């Protein structure tokens, strides 16, 4: 097999960020090498089909039992995450045009873990003061909490009710219609999507801008602000692989980066297979260069095949269910996030529940017991404990722009800023929508 000559920016490996950002520079004009050691796409956020290729993979030889339905059926994410729907990662999928072979389908359920249960987490005044998660007289408190929200205007000060979105700290915001512990730890980390309470002493601005948009999500898709591809997040790779050949490019699967050349601390171009191809920018995931990431953690996911729906969830064929730290006696989250045959990612009648949370005990299985104490009975588990890289290179010199390996969170948030400053660092300036 053999590459070009020169390229604009090269890619290495097929994971949901390189693709991404592999569109945009297509799209913009330069002209692209997307490459990937493996025989498959995605990398570390690969899809597995059919069924039979996920039990080899985690080493269960007995093989799926037929009452596993039709393997074919099975399209399995190693790392599902759901789409904020008015959220910035999509309005970059519709600027590529990606958008044009996927299919996004709402996720039926949004849920919050408390006390031992899981609550519909009230995004609406009329959720609110229908919510077991509160009692009546703070339920109402809460209601003209969201009242405030939903009428708040950025440019109007009007609508500011006397804080400063830019000083005054959301913790101020809390007392201001004087919300307690629990109700801030569902709003911060099932509305606003943060994984810890730093933002408590940080300008409200920002988070009154996520709940807005979770908001705003949910009122244009009804059952929930989350969006999740049908045949799943594999589509991605596909859809990109298929608009690069437009632009001319197409992906390349099963080759070896067998060195990244730099010339002067920044990089000249790649040689594979003997061969060498020149590029201004090298795009890539942590496991193309050891040398320029650090190891930020781990995370282990445990994705539990089911044959009914997640039980207090008013059988909904997906959902996403965020369980707080503080209500489990944790320094992180942990998630749990279901699709099912209605989004064609499993065969009729089964569910595929994956919970996730970052490693912090010696017993990681152990670890995410609150969470598949809520799937029970769970047909079949399969256990994953990955390494989490970043970056201690910005690229800013060496041209040479790494991502981070992607986090325990079940939705793109984290993934989005990721791409967005990667993208900064390479134009010089931000991505604008
Ligand atoms: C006020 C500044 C804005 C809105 C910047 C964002 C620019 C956009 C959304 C379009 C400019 C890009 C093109 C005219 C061509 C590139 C082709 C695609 C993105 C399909």
């Amino acid at each position: 097999h053999h590459m070009d000559e020169e390229y604009d920016v090269i890619v290495l490996g097929t994971g949901l960020t390189e693709c991404i950002l592999s569109g945009i520079m297509s799209v913009n004009g330069k002209k692209v090498l997307h490459m990937d050691r493996n025989p498959y796409y995605g990398g570390e956020s690969s899809s597995i089909t059919p069924l039979e290729e996920l039990y080899k993979r985690f080493q269960l030889l007995e093989g799926p039992p037929e009452t596993m339905g039709r393997g074919r059926d099975w399209n399995v994410d190693l790392i599902p995450k759901f789409l904020m729907a008015n959220g910035q990662l999509v309005k970059m999928l519709l600027y590529t045009e990606v958008t044009r072979y996927l299919d996004f389908k709402v996720v039926e359920g949004s849920f919050v873990y408390k006390g031992g249960k899981i609550y519909k987490v009230p995004s609406t005044e009329t959720e609110a003061l229908a919510s077991n998660l509160m009692g009546m007289f703070e339920k109402r408190r809460f209601r003209k909490f969201l009242v405030f929200v939903a009428n708040f205007d950025e440019n109007d000060p009007k609508t500011f009710e006397g804080v400063d979105p830019q000083n005054t700290s959301m913790r101020d915001v809390y007392r201001k219609f004087d919300l307690g512990q629990d109700v801030i730890d569902f709003t911060g980390h099932a509305l606003a999507l943060y994984r810890t309470d730093d933002y408590l002493d940080q300008p409200c601005l920002e988070t009154i801008n996520r709940i807005k948009l979770y908001s705003e999500s949910l009122a244009r898709y009804g059952k929930s602000p989350y969006l999740y591809p049908l045949y799943g997040l594999g589509e991605l790779p596909q859809g990109f692989a298929r608009l690069s050949a437009i632009y001319g490019g197409t992906y390349m699967l099963n080759k070896p980066v067998d060195d990244i050349i730099m010339e002067n601390g920044k990089v000249v171009g790649v040689k594979s297979e003997g061969e060498v191809a020149r590029c201004k920018q090298l795009i890539c995931d942590p496991s193309y260069v050891p040398d320029r990431v650090r190891k930020a953690g781990q995370v282990i996911r445990i994705i539990c095949i089911l044959s009914h729906p997640i039980k207090n969830t008013n059988d909904a064929n997906s959902c996403q269910i965020i369980i707080p730290q503080n209500q489990v006696n944790r320094k992180s989250d942990i998630y749990v996030c279901m699709i099912s045959y209605a989004h064609n990612v499993a065969a009729q009648g089964k569910y595929i529940a994956i919970a996730s949370t970052t490693v912090e005990t010696t017993d990681p299985e152990k670890e995410v017991e609150p969470a598949l104490e809520l799937l029970e009975p769970i047909d079949q588990k399969f256990v994953a404990i990955s390494d989490l890289y970043e970056p201690i290179d910005d690229g800013s010199e060496s041209q040479v722009f790494c991502s981070c390996s992607y986090d325990a969170t079940t939705h793109f948030e984290t993934t989005c800023n990721d791409i967005k400053d990667i993208y900064k660092r390479m134009a010089g300036s931000a991505f604008d929508f």
